[PDB]
């Protein structure tokens, strides 16, 4: 777990190939004596930058390149400065990818889009078009299958087609992307979501598909249709079916527009060991046979590596993967990705469930997505008493703020209470948005029981904290 | 997420059927508009004491009986009064492994044993005895196949070795099981570790295999074996496998005696929402409709509703459940269960990757499993600078001590840090076990950029917190 000099500790998501980095570590470790170990926590990239520069994080963070500029402009990250000899061995735009205000801030891995992913037996001849799949559908349900499923409640598997008729994140003129440009809620994008939207009302899918229930429905032979990336492929293979990897349908004659990602490895800047960390990605992983122990795990796509992507190339799913991905757009690596992620996961979600219209669903996922990031310097917490006796209550307000002092309308809160002694009895009511913008208040009420402090803090959108203290007292 | 009256938010692990517990809970919302939420976080176990009693977990936590004890103790769970007619459509010996000072602290839902899983086409006739293995991983081996495969790296799947031949966790006497007196190092438990590790030194497993490698290799046909429980059992279906399902091997001519869980389902004594809970978990899930709904999604194993287990207990797959049941132990509930498991992995991980000694590492285990938890009232945490100037280091001395006053040798302790404004930078040395039992101490160095108050909590075997504060100033 714990990060110290003379060791390796990686980080990687849990539908990558986590056992096959481990045995690339293990061959490092059989040279050099230094112990690799691969973890997957979950949430990986929300904690990362929570604990790296806390003294609390993994040496090596592998995730996509979008999120690694917010990582960067908070200081995170050690500057990648390889060799101009190791830098030609990998693509120019994967590079690119990973650079972030002029400088490199991680390795690229390998270049991931979603593609279509079909049942041959089932549907050896997949559509061309999103809007025939729910007659499609009608068809199969009538012999005991369905036509698609899909991770509904991560908004990279709708993206593309949110996309594909002129849906866009941020707006990119002059060199750079507008972060107060976005695009979510233009014509394309309310149409691309209305169409998911009709496909669920219509009862051609399930508003609570996630990545689990549609790979089992793939893998089991009962849905035609999956959308997913090169990841996903080992387990299939696992499965009986006979699958293709092809272009994703289009919609409206345009196609779809996957956001595609290249999975990166950066270098805690915080790290004790940077330069073990470089030895490992450089002279270790960022090799043929690196690349090839983590691949025959679960397949990385289109490697950043000339001399491996070279042999991978020729591979159908492979050719299908930059198909796709050339239809689609790299992401941005800007700190503003997140929000915009966050955002446009509400807004399908609660479309999907018909919680909200799609016009109001994308018009709020444009403004939160917009939206300026809390200031410590102008967001405020108090607690209306300190010190409480059995019965006594005290209610904590905050009022979240960005830099101008404008009020934060959506905000993360994460409230931790840290207890003296776990022998006072307490009572904690919800954390409650009120009426105006930023504003949320917690009751607390003290029970009695034993003489206990509680220190409570709150960490406004995994950034800073605020903090109180209530002493409970029996007298 | 969030815990709000009038909605349910349920917290399963990720290996059950949580995909079909959700379909339950959708039922539940048709006809009474609560929504239900399903999670499965990451180390919910873990989680759930922790928040359970601060105002931030779920209404519903799943996991076998275990844990539920040390849970109870804490004063987290509600006591559970079903009325006869309820109780007795339920196994008696299912309510026992939920009983907890004599008061009923869940609802049981399945019973799971371990058994071994095997592959028909390679391997019809499995071995009788855990010893022949590594002969029989040699034939295999010389046709592109291993013998055996399971995930060595949690300790519930090597437990059934290490007590076939009489290792124990605490000694059952007088109406109790005796804390003091742990069996993790007798000359059964010696030899069943021996034994894996012998294996191991001999080529026939690899210390790294965890569970997806091990599902993994059996699902693809690569392995003739794993040692697997019900939930497992889908996924294998999904595969080309034609798998049996039998009694595990002998150990010294002694069966295999696996540790059993109840999945069992506790409700928060914090909710707002008990009631709803309790007619959800009664009404909805323990039923012949709901229990199959998640059967469906990932098996229960045998359960504890006498009516869906007596159509259950017909598949053979279900009696070889319940015959490596008999031939184990229902694990005790008492709150030392979560130091015993801890104890057990860190031993089994030691040695099977030669870190130390069978002897030593079960010797440290019982060590470790018989252990007094850490008190707050007797553990010391200062920092010998509360301000720091650019430049300047202050170091935090803690040192952790049971409610006697003695040294704990071996503390899970997890450090955050709390941050007012991210501008200041700072440098973390790493958590240091000093030379003496308990004492621990963490250099931190301000170097300056920004004034910066840092507020650094310490939370100790996962219970209490203390915290010291620290304000970097340029000056
Ligand atoms: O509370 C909501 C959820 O929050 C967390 O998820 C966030 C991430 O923190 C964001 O970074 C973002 O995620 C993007 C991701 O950055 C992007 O690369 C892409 O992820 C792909 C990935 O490239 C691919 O290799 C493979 O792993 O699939 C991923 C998709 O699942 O797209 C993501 C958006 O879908 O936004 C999400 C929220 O949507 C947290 O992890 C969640 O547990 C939490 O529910
Ligand atoms: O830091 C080490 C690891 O700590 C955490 O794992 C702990 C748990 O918190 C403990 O409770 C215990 O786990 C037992 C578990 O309580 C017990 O029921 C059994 O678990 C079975 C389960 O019954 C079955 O249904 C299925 O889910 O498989 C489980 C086994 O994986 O056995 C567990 C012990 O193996 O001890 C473990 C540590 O071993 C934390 O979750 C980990 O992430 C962490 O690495």
């Amino acid at each position: 777990a714990k990060i110290e000099e003379g060791k390796l500790v990686i980080w990687i998501n849990g539908d990558k190939g986590y056992n096959g980095l481990a045995e690339v570590g293990k061959k490092f470790e059989k040279d050099t004596g230094i112990k690799v170990t691969v973890e997957h926590p979950d949430k990986l990239e929300e904690k990362f930058p929570q604990v790296a520069a806390t003294g609390d994080g993994p040496d090596i963070i592998f995730w996509a390149h979008d999120r690694f500029g917010g990582y960067a402009q908070s200081g995170l990250l050690a500057e990648i400065t390889p060799a101009a000899a190791f830098q030609d061995k990998l693509y120019p735009f994967t590079w690119d990818a990973v650079r972030y205000n002029g400088k490199l801030i991680a390795y690229p891995i390998a270049v991931e889009a979603l593609s279509l992913i079909y049942n041959k037996d089932l549907l050896p001849n997949p559509p061309k078009t999103w809007e025939e799949i729910p007659a499609l559908d009608k068809e199969l349900k009538a012999k005991g299958k369905s036509a698609l499923m899909f991770n509904l409640q991560e908004p990279y598997f709708t993206w593309p087609l949110i996309a594909a008729d002129g849906g866009y994140a941020f707006k990119y003129a002059a060199g750079k992307y507008d972060i107060k440009d976005v695009g979510v809620d233009n014509a394309g994008a309310k149409a691309g979501l209305t169409f998911l939207v009709d496909l669920i009302k219509n009862k051609h899918m399930n508003a609570d598909t996630d990545y689990s229930i549609a790979e089992a429905a793939f893998n089991k032979g009962e849905t035609a249709m999956t959308i997913n990336g090169p990841w996903a492929w080992s387990n299939i293979d696992t499965s009986a079916v006979n699958y293709g990897v092809t272009v994703l349908p289009t919609f409206k004659g345009q196609p779809s527009k996957p956001f595609v990602g290249v999975l990166s490895a950066g270098i805690n800047a915080a790290s004790p060991n940077k330069e073990l960390a470089k030895e490992f990605l450089e002279n270790y992983l960022l090799t043929d046979e690196g690349l090839e122990a983590v691949n025959k795990d679960k397949p990385l796509g289109a490697v950043a590596l000339k001399s491996y992507e070279e042999e991978l190339a020729k591979d159908p799913r492979i050719a299908a993967t930059m198909e796709n991905a050339q239809k689609g757009e790299i992401m941005p690596n800007i700190p503003q990705m997140s929000a915009f992620w966050y955002a446009v996961r509400t807004a399908v979600i609660n479309a999907a469930s018909g919680r909200q219209t799609v016009d109001a669903a994308l018009a709020a996922a444009q403004t939160n997505a917009a939206a300026n990031t809390p200031s410590p310097d102008l967001t405020v917490m108090s607690i209306d008493k300190s010190v409480l006796s059995p019965g006594e209550s005290a209610t904590i307000t905050t009022i979240v703020k960005d830099i101008d002092g404008n009020p934060v309308n959506e905000v993360h809160i994460n409230k931790t209470v840290a207890r003296e002694n776990l022998k006072g009895l307490w009572d904690y009511g919800p954390l409650k948005k009120e009426n105006v913008p930023g504003k949320y208040t917690q009751v607390i009420t003290y029970r009695g029981h034993s003489n206990e402090r509680i220190d409570i803090s709150f960490k406004y959108a995994m950034s800073f904290t605020k903090e109180i203290s209530i002493r409970g007292r029996l007298s």
